[PDB]
């Protein structure tokens, strides 16, 4: 029994993180074989931030300016490459540590682990998941730059993240593996709005699946909806429309339970239209998105 | 900025946890140099369950009946013995991935990492707290059992839990790697009673001064309190009593946001008192007593 917010095992990951510094400039990087990947503000400077040219910037480096630690081994930096917003420092060692990768590009709902990391060393790991404004709300302290998400689907670890940058709203964006931001985002030190925020009526669904497993089986009303109707609902509660494929996804889930989908959402109208009335489900007083049902199985069996 | 229930990296831990199997019962093992650890209860079988006599099943044991298997290399059993509740299966190959470790007994209040494992194989990572009823409310799933719990302190494992059973409660007990229980509770299929779970104190605190430094500031009050009238306020409520050496432990949080404790508190009586109105405060409509002050100044700072 239990349902709690997990991340992926992350040893594989730790292998592969290095600090790189370029002027009064440190952040963490990716080591996987011979490159090493990393946010390219880092060769930025202060009156850089408005709007750098990273064309010029890069013309003027010299890899002396690339100084790649990994633990207390410095790495020897053979050539630079800039990738969308994303900087290759082509290394002469591989990386022993190297797990089997990939490099995906998630989309959003979908949920990942980062490992939050400062001066190359990690700190800590926790899940996020990627916002319909393709946002993630996350613990970035300063020096975080260049930390990754990533998912662990069989033996093979799927980059999706990059750490680039804390939003002035307080929310943070960053790039897949090959540099391009998720988002209208771009890595200039300027306001940038983030759109608005739907939650993820997928996720939300799946969750009442976890705690019917687990128990929670109160907000369960017996009455019946359309996908139309509900709609209708979700509209009013800036929830993400349902679609049947939402259904499809959910129907494992409804086997398991043997609670039919439009009943489900039928029992979340009336928490979005009553509310929980102080009540609780699974810990908490308030409607959780960031399980997919891909999550919700994982740990309920 | 951002705060989130962080777990410490899980990679050397990964390393240590080996399957043990004995007759239709597999769980999860620790591998620390020459032996391996797990629940004693790996030997019951189900007519045993409600009152197993744990000394006569170890000795009708065979070495044979133990099935250590680390990946797919299976180990060598050289012996076994019984320390508490849990059995040490000394074993001819030692760990090469063995880290600095130590072990540990840790207070009601303190925190852990858990690494929830099913037949040797780490499957994710997560944040737990000792309760003052000595439980734990988890995420274990059927074979989860010999998980086991650990904080990085320096470049040390500080092993401190070990998981052994879910309660008729739903939640979970378990042992430090010595095998005493935390707690009243007993390796047998009884019906077992945990106490009263007050909330921490402390923590809670801990927790509004990380809201007021990731922006949070409504639940100020401008008001005062005194450690005798709060702690009425918190039998109320079944709050653990507040002591000076907690306010000694928060003065660092108080420094740096300029916010007295006692200050703090009397905010605190007045969320107990009144609700929170359906604010929210760092995304939850909750209280939340699972930071310690420790864990708050690690991501905080
Ligand atoms: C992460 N390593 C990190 N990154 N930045 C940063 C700098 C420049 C850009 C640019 F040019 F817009 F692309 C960025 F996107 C991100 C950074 O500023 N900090 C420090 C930081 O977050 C901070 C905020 C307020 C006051 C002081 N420092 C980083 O850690
Ligand atoms: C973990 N590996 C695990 N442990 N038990 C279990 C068995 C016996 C005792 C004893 F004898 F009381 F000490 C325990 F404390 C714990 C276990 O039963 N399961 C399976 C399980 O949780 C379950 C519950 C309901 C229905 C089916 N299975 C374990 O996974």
């Amino acid at each position: 029994s239990g349902f709690r917010k997990m991340a992926f095992p992350s040893g594989k990951v730790e292998g592969c993180m290095v600090q790189v510094t370029c002027g009064t400039t440190t952040l963490n990087g990716l080591w996987l074989d011979d490159v090493v990947y990393c946010p390219r503000h880092v060769i930025c400077t202060s009156e850089d931030m408005l709007n750098p040219n990273y064309e010029d910037l890069l013309i003027r480096k010299s890899n002396h300016n690339f100084l790649v630690q990994a633990g207390n081994v410095q790495l020897r930096v053979i050539g630079h490459s800039m990738q969308n917003c994303v900087l290759k420092l082509k290394v002469d060692t591989a990386n022993p540590k190297t797990p089997k990768y990939k490099f995906v590009r998630i989309q959003p709902g979908q949920t990942f682990s980062v490992l939050a990391c400062y001066n190359g060393s990690p700190s800590g790991v926790y899940q996020c998941a990627m916002r319909h404004n393709f946002t993630i709300k996350g613990s970035f302290l300063n020096g975080s730059c260049g930390s990754v998400g990533f998912n662990i689907d069989y033996d093979c670890v799927s980059f999706c993240y990059m750490h680039h940058m804390e939003l002035p709203t307080g929310v943070h964006a960053g790039t897949d593996l090959e540099g391009n931001f998720y988002g209208p985002f771009v890595d200039r030190q300027t306001a940038q709005a983030a759109g608005t925020d739907t939650t993820i009526t997928v996720n939300v669904l799946a969750w009442l699946y976890a705690a019917v497993i687990n128990g929670d089986r109160w907000f369960l009303n017996r009455f019946t909806t359309t996908l139309n109707d509900f709609n209708l609902v979700a509209m009013k509660y800036n929830y993400e429309p349902l679609t049947q494929d939402h259904v499809d996804i959910l129907g494992p889930l409804s086997a398991q339970t043997g609670i039919a989908v439009l009943d489900m959402c039928a029992s979340l109208k009336e928490l979005l239209q009553n509310g929980m009335n102080g009540r609780t489900i699974l810990g908490s007083a308030l409607l959780e998105d960031e399980f997919t049902p891909f999550d919700v199985v994982r740990q309920c069996s």
